[PDB]
């Protein structure tokens, strides 16, 4: 089987993307966040605090004669930027563009944190990071893609992520008419639960390219390409007026510049990240101070190679025996 799907930004700034989803029976679609990083699929339901709901989609199980509850189970997630969720757990039949799991494991959110709330357009979490990161408890459960993954013509996903623009979801084949030249893959340690690989090295605008080893996530649910302060400061070192603000919470740019490219390395091979891409538009209405997108992971503990870097990127996730990541320009 396979199945495929379009994302689609759910701003002009491409903060985050939203696939649907159809859970239930008959079905019911809620607009989801796909995440690489984390691997649990969670959604606005019918038991969520009503204070909490601000224009979501919700899923309510009752109405779904597929829907079961999964007795005496809780979830309970923290995300990198401090926001959260908490509830229940159903098993019910979900489906991704036209991919069909059954008895998927659907954490029903009875409490979320106040950015989730104020983000009605967001109506959930898939993770798609590996089970081992799933928060269920006592008996953890398994994601999407890992369900599925037996049934697939091939054991991988894809991620082809828009600038400013819908993009796509595969899950069990390689779409070879969506990237140019070849694919590039590499190495993951499954360690942390993530999709953890290492980066070559990089570049700066037209600058040579310094090799050296970047370890770091392939992570879709985060917005931001968050590396160390080194390769940060050598960066915005190329952008007149560019400078680190506490207040703000990192890097900040006059709105009159024109950013540079970024360039990471995958193997032998190069993604080119266009400096627009890198842009995240003025810090409040009206000011022409703007967010850079490319920011220090300094104090996160990791690296994140997040939507900046992927949707420069068609990207694989090989969920092989041992699993590997793919890149290829587009």
């Amino acid at each position: 089987s396979t199945g495929s799907a379009t994302t689609t930004p759910i701003d002009s700034l491409d903060d985050a993307y939203i696939t649907p989803v159809q859970i239930g029976t008959p079905a019911q679609t809620l607009n989801l966040d796909f995440d690489t990083g984390s691997s649990d699929l969670w959604v606005f339901s019918s038991e969520t605090t009503a204070s909490e709901v601000d224009g979501q989609t919700i899923y309510t199980p009752s109405k779904s004669t597929t829907a079961k509850l999964l007795s005496g189970a809780t979830w309970s997630i923290s995300y990198g930027d401090g926001s959260s969720s908490s509830g229940d757990v159903y098993t019910d039949t979900v489906s991704v563009g036209g991919l069909t799991v059954t008895g998927q494991a659907v954490e029903s959110a009875k409490k979320v944190s106040s950015s989730f709330t104020e983000d009605s357009t967001i109506d959930g979490l898939l993770g798609l990071a590996f089970s081992t990161l799933n928060t269920v408890s006592p008996t953890q459960q398994k994601t999407f893609f890992d369900n599925a993954k037996a049934s697939l013509d091939s054991p991988v996903f894809t991620a082809d992520l828009g600038y400013h623009a819908p993009g796509t979801y595969n899950f069990g084949f390689i779409d070879t008419t969506a990237y140019t030249g070849s694919i590039t893959y590499t190495a993951v340690s499954t360690k942390q639960g993530f999709w953890e690989w290492t980066s070559t090295g990089y570049a700066v605008g037209s600058g040579t390219f310094k090799s050296t080893s970047i370890d770091g996530i392939a992570d879709t649910g985060t917005t931001l390409l968050y590396l160390p302060a080194t390769v940060v400061s050598a960066y915005w070192a190329q952008v007149s007026g560019a400078k680190s603000s506490s207040s703000v919470g990192g890097y900040v740019f006059p709105c009159s510049a024109t950013l540079p490219s970024f360039t990471f390395g995958v193997g032998s091979a190069r993604i080119v990240i266009p400096g627009d891409y890198i842009d995240f538009g003025p810090i409040s209405t009206g000011s022409s101070s703007c967010f850079g997108g490319i920011q220090s992971s300094a104090g996160i503990g990791i690296n994140i190679f997040g939507d900046v870097a992927l949707k420069a990127a068609f990207v694989v996730f090989n969920g092989a025996t041992t699993p590997t990541l793919g890149f290829a320009s587009k």
